[PDB]
């Protein structure tokens, strides 16, 4: 299938931004394949409010890292095997009850429990390959640029998708 | 080497309690091997204050789980492969800067970052196979009894160890 580069130019911004109608969401999971030799960077960032309800999945020291900041939890957690071996890796991130589940290559590697509740606005934004605020604003800053490739990505439900933007045309890893 | 049973009788209390002088601690890591077919239970609990500075490592759905409650963080997190396959597994838990690192069979499977700071009293208690407060007091309750075996366990520095207790004689898995 067609693969896209996760970074463009200086790698200072996302390659794409998707907006979703929270009230129209029926599927709270996303999956994709990623390949990279880069040990650090942002795979995706998401929020309902950059001020107080945001989430980031990235790599640090080659391994998956999640940072989360919302009403119920504030955390910085590393888990899973290194993914920077230049091989394609399947990744799934989903909400399971009050938990966030991270699966890598079919195996559950991390489950953040009690991090959700009955999230700011009825709109969720998902940015690929970058953040929607300065990196200095992360709980634990890292350099966002992730020199890798993304393919076979499915995000929530297309029916709940409000819109999609791209600062520039998506560069193919072909 | 000699192995010990992690549960006794009804599995309502720890098989042993160790107390340490925080000010005498130079090594902030522990390691041990565990074997079990039990998917849920407490491997060890530790605190400096059962009221507001405690930590628990156990199994839930066969996989490692850590619950932590202190001044800097409050979390419930699952990670790593299932350990309830009846095989011996090496486990290491250590403090690395402001993080808690969990290694299983030589592989880092979880790193809780930004959970420590410059912890209540100068005394730390470590209880094996049970908690030092009701299970209902966990962030996420579980049934503490862990039907497994422990061996080759090293806890912090023997020099910092103040005392050790055991409600009853340690039952051998021999
Ligand atoms: C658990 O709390 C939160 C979680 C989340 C967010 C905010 C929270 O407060 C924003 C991005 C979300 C992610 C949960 C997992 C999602 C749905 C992925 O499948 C795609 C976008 C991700
Ligand atoms: C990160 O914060 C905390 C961490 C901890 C405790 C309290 C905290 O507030 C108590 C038990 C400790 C564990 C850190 C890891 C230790 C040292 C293991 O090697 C043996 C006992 C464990
Ligand atoms: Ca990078
Ligand atoms: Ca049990």
């Amino acid at each position: 299938p067609p693969a896209v580069h996760l970074s463009n130019g200086p790698g200072q911004e996302p390659i794409a931004v998707m907006t979703f109608d929270l009230t129209k969401i029926t599927k709270t999971s996303s999956s994709f394949e990623v390949r990279t030799w880069d040990p650090e960077g942002v795979i995706f960032y998401g929020d309902t409010n950059p001020k107080d309800d945001w989430f980031m999945l990235g790599l640090r020291d080659g391994r998956p890292e999640i940072q989360l900041h919302n009403h119920w939890a504030q955390l910085t957690v590393g888990a899973g095997p290194r993914l920077d071996d230049g091989r394609w890796h399947q990744v799934e991130v989903k909400m399971e009850g009050d938990s966030v589940l991270l699966e890598v290559d079919g195996e559950e590697v991390l489950r953040l429990r009690q991090v959700s509740g009955p999230k700011r606005h009825p709109i969720m934004r998902i940015a690929l390959g970058g953040l929607l605020f300065p990196a200095s604003n992360l709980r634990l800053p890292l350099v966002p640029a992730l020199d890798g490739c993304l393919r076979r990505d499915s995000w929530l439900d297309k029916q709940a998708e409000i819109s999609a933007s791209a600062p520039t045309s998506l560069r193919s890893c072909d």
